[PDB]
């Protein structure tokens, strides 16, 4: 089973434990079903972290020329007001260019887990 | 003839028949000359369906691998108050990914006829 | 080689409302440099356009000018093409599609000192 696309829907404001903003992902599997997910930046931001350390050719860690994973910004660049709109424009670019990535990383067991259903 | 580009410049409410919402596109043509068009999103999803049947090799219906047309959300994906918000960015992507294509594709009849200026 | 100097990246960020000296946006860039440091950039689309316009002019030929198919130079409506209570969010895709694309171009263009200046912070 793999991801064949993902779409950013948007976002929702969350309350509990406080006031955030979660995104959600229409995530379309190789069958033609289809889900909603719903991450925090915060949560997408460790994915990203993680899959440069996976990827150090693709990251830029040895040659930066041969980069290709997409950059994403630190939330700390997200400062005060429009910070769930600033997001949702920088996340929609970054799924696209990582949907189209070669299959060893669009396909890796890593991706494939943070976009698949949490537990209720 | 031919489109060299498309940007999508926002959205605005129009009221024929009623209250909804059209999205705009700069259209440059093949002697540089610039119009504007106006598309509901109902509309362009079935510019989508329509050009998909069109291509079943490029749409992914022969071998899914194959897949070069760019996937667009269902409408019934988008509701709330920024459903029109969160339909321009999932477009913005569609369109740069769609005259990126081929010219079998990019320039196909049923595009250009798409973004042409309709009969007042 | 463009020298010691130049940016792998920008990102915009989003934009901000200004009343100094009146009424205007300005657009928040994320600016990634050789040495991997990030600076943020502010600048009104007006400037944005008028650093467009130069650009075209100092390369005719990836600009299209001479042949419209070898165009590699991205497209950027102009100013009038934006107008409306929600002007300041729609030149948002625009501009981060322009951003990918100049940042993808030989660096002949793409690290020109031109583009370099114009990413530069300014000074207070």
């Amino acid at each position: 089973t793999f991801i064949r696309h993902i779409a950013l829907l948007g976002f929702e404001k969350r309350f509990v434990p406080s006031q955030h903003y979660v995104y959600m992902f229409l995530v379309k599997w190789q069958d033609l079903s289809e889900k909603v997910v719903y991450r925090r930046f915060t949560e997408i931001y460790e994915f990203h972290k993680t899959l440069k350390e996976m990827f150090p050719i693709e990251a830029g860690a040895i040659n930066p020329e041969n980069r290709i994973i997409p950059h994403l910004p630190a939330p700390k660049w997200f400062d005060g007001q429009r910070a769930a709109e600033n997001r949702q424009g920088t996340l929609t670019e970054y799924c696209s260019t990582l949907m189209s990535l070669p299959t060893k990383i669009s396909r890796c067991p890593h991706l494939l887990d943070f976009f698949k259903v949490r537990p209720d």
